[PDB]
């Protein structure tokens, strides 16, 4: 099963995602251009609806209720991808296996989107209010719906 | 349930369609601006592939191997949602139930593509080498991904 999602929003933002389901897990390879050099935090939230942006995505993909967390955390958020690394030419490549999120069942993410944002993921650490609820990481630079793709 | 697809392609053309399952039966609402008068084609396709404009949506939605028909139609592709009919100033409005398509399960058509076409569905009638496949509805005006949406 397979999964593309072309993500856009701030002039020169421009980001690509496949997805692949592997057995049990899905491996995420991301490619952005256009992105301010450091942590960004990325992520699967709730709504694949463009009618206000990015805006109308609303929250993190979090069918448990549980709180913000990263990729790697025991407590975490189905939608949380952590941060994407953008170099100094304001490129980033991320690679993941995550067995949180799915191609199919309650865990989809089909139809659902890809936000990446201004500032990083501190992964609900920060000791923010924020942290454990979007893990502090600012406006939405640019958004996706994640769409069915030709499962070769 | 709901669903949202935001329309786009050629310029000026600007398209939002809403889904609503209760049942069996899914509410197609759809508001089209920028079209040249007279019938489009108006089918959901295979992918949400938008990595290539709308050439990357695949072919009709048809899990049930089936020949092209129109909506109503003793056989027809699940995705055939017939024709949309713009006005002399370009604007369209379409209203209509479907028993094919779904928002879930084996038919569920999240995260494929809505596709309006230049011209209009022949509806598997037209005689032409296309029409069994396609309803011979010529290229793409503008597509979208059809995502989840707040389903209050
Ligand atoms: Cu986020
Ligand atoms: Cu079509
Ligand atoms: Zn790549
Ligand atoms: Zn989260
Ligand atoms: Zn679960
Ligand atoms: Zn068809
Ligand atoms: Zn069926």
């Amino acid at each position: 099963m397979k999964a593309v999602c072309v993500m856009r929003g701030e002039e020169g933002v421009k980001g690509v995602v496949h997805f692949t389901q592997a057995g049990d897990a899905v491996k995420v390879h991301a490619e952005f251009e256009g992105l301010k050099p450091g942590k960004h935090g990325f992520h699967v939230h709730e709504f694949g609806d463009t009618t206000q942006g990015c805006t109308s995505a609303g929250a993190h993909f979090n069918p448990h209720g549980k709180n913000h967390g990263a990729p790697d955390a025991a407590e975490r958020h189905v939608g949380d991808l952590g941060n994407v690394t953008a170099g100094a030419d304001g490129k980033a490549t991320l690679d993941l296996t995550d067995k949180m999120i799915s191609l199919t069942g309650e865990h989809s993410v089909i139809g659902r989107s890809l936000v990446i944002h201004v500032d990083p993921d501190d992964l609900g650490l920060g000791g923010h209010e924020l942290s454990l609820i979007t893990g502090n990481a600012g406006g939405r630079v640019a958004c996706g719906i994640i769409g069915i793709a030709k499962s070769e």
